[PDB]
């Protein structure tokens, strides 16, 4: 396989069906990234990640440049290697934790100096350094690093905070490019920022296309404004972006707005939703989420869906998974979370055959029906 | 398969190597018993545990009165296919768990009272109690209801709790047999008392024999003695059994405790140390266990165990390892865990296998050798 190919395979609207073919592998899209933050999926092997339909996951560069660190991760083979996972890997520039799960937060043009929440340490972290750490961790699709923008975000400060981002584009671009080892084995994707203003978010995308990136990241969204405000904005946003290069909306995950987020041009999600609330006890199925510690699943014989072709739903019921979450036993979390994931890939697998089949609007149209 | 046929394929001094065949299947014996607590095997799918190559596993009945009940898990369509596992299970009778998690503990020659930990509630459970507890759950092998003796104990209090043991196991006896269903698809163990002193184990065993049952077990050990004493308890204690019918000895699981139960003709074991210390990072190897979390493991390519067989030291390194048990990961309590019960399998097949061939002796020396 070459480096990076993303090629479209059919079209509905905005909505976008095809595959990006990379040295350890190809991606379908639209595709749903689970995300394996200190180099694992929660409470899964990554062998049972693949058995959902994973074609690739994520990996928290934040938590891993902390434990077990980089150079560690580098020294003992990479990452695929040291936690199992043999197929690509998506990596996160580090500077979202930062902002939020860190102390110190010194900011500044050269990058952001940080306290550990698990130690207490001093950190350093700029464009070079975070395309560096993801290249030590053996990265397939390398992020670039940015600012985030807070929300809401005035004028003033999106946009001071987007032309910082743009700056850092280039640098995150510049560094990828130098180390050559990365730059033919790796891709690089850039990130469009500008929070949610529409001229803003036009200079992002134009800078963004004028540097030139694999792919093209929507960031600054999710962050609390809302799906109708996420979606007014995607709206306008995702057209700007070059439309022959995967779209890809960072931490975006609900399966409403996987739907409405491909209806406007995304090909690419990731979000910790299926994992985390899968621990908490919330399971995902066609007629809505359900949380299994409800005392009305005490005796359900039936599986957590009905429709579902996960190995969870074919061997254990309801009633059990509920005495599971409840007892706090780890093979609660074990069910739950498989289960989940394998319903978001199952999710993929019906937006991408729709839309390859042309019928995807009416897909959406049913999903939403039964689910809400 | 019939109900119940233990047959004795090869010997060795006190040790015997042979075969107990169920409805729900066959056992090899020597066997070790993984314990499912909670309806679960901890951190583990039950495919797992076969996979490791376990025959039967351990139910506690004292859990599942509590939590989901015992009567819910019958309306469910009992313990197997509560928790996906179709083999045989062997079910404790409760008491030993109720003299130390509950309280209000009011006992009696009726039975006992007390108050569930985790909720407050009371309780009554008596021989007759127990006996029909076990079989709500669908269990294969039965245990009689007795009264354990703390150590240490004196003459007086050992030869009062015994013979009220010896009153329960009549109880138990008459109990399961008046029930139909269960007296024709399960088997009953009776439990031998007597704390470390030989007269009051041979009344106790005699008194069994005069009962009648399928399988014998040795009580009152491992509860603070010494492997020195527990070891010159049973010189005396299992040769006082019936010859032709399986020595059970609850709570003994390290593999040199094992290891010399066998050599003085035990059959059977269970225990919660692979498990439980398997999730706390305590993994075993055939030169003596190892913490993982221990710093020195931080950057060890090398699997668990050099020899070991299970998926765990065929696919990840104890770095990784490590790594996940001190980040406090769910995957690595299913992969320590994984590795433990696999490991004591092999211990068992090790000693299966020498039995069979004559060469026990030097197979016990050989490990006790290396692993010290
Ligand atoms: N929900 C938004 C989001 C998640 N992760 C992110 N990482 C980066 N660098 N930028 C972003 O905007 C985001
Ligand atoms: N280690 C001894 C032990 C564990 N579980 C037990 N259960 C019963 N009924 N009696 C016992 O002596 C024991
Ligand atoms: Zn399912
Ligand atoms: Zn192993």
């Amino acid at each position: 396989r070459p480096r990076f190919s993303f090629s479209i395979a059919a079209r509905e609207g905005k909505a976008r069906t095809g595959t990006i073919e990379m040295k350890r592998g190809v991606i379908r899209t639209p595709a749903f990234m689970p995300v394996g933050t200190a180099a694992t999926v929660k409470a899964l092997k990554p062998e049972t990640v693949r058995a959902t339909g994973a074609d690739i996951i994520l990996g928290n560069t934040y938590h891993l440049m902390l434990r077990p660190g980089a150079e560690r991760i580098a020294k003992l083979g990479g990452l695929h290697s040291f936690m199992g996972w043999d197929r690509p890997i998506l990596t996160d520039a580090g500077g979202y934790q930062v902002m939020s799960l860190s102390s110190l937060t010194k900011q500044s043009e050269e990058g952001v100096t940080f306290k550990s929440h698990l130690d207490g340490s001093r950190h350093m972290l700029s464009p070079e350094r975070s395309i560096e750490i993801q290249h030590l961790l053996g990265s397939d699709i390398v992020m670039a690093f940015d600012e985030c923008t807070p929300y809401p975000a005035t004028p003033s400060r999106a946009a001071s905070s987007m032309e910082r981002s743009m700056r850092w584009a280039k640098r995150s671009r510049d560094a990828f490019d130098s180390r050559k080892e990365q730059a033919e084995n790796a891709a690089l994707f850039g990130i469009q920022q500008g929070s949610v203003f529409e001229n803003l978010r036009q200079q992002s995308a134009d800078a963004l296309a004028e540097i030139g990136f694999d792919g093209y990241a929507v960031g600054g969204l999710a962050v609390g404004e809302g799906q109708d405000e996420m979606f007014r904005v995607l709206d306008f946003s995702v057209p700007m972006l070059p439309d022959d290069k995967p779209h890809y909306l960072m931490g975006v995950g609900k399966p409403d707005d996987i739907v409405g987020a491909v209806e406007r041009g995304i090909d690419m999600f990731d979000c910790v939703l299926p994992t985390r609330s899968g621990r908490n006890g919330q399971a995902f199925t066609w007629d809505g989420p359900i949380n299994i510690r409800n005392a009305r699943f005490s005796e359900d014989l039936k599986p957590l869906d009905s429709e579902c072709h996960c190995a969870v739903c074919q061997k254990w019921s309801r009633a059990y998974i509920h005495h599971l979450i409840r007892a706090g036993e780890i093979l609660g979390a074990m069910l739950m979370t498989e289960h989940n994931i394998a319903f978001y890939q199952q999710l993929m697998q019906k937006i991408r055959d729709s839309i390859s089949e042309g019928r995807f609007s009416q897909f959406a149209q049913d999903f939403r029906a039964r689910y809400f």
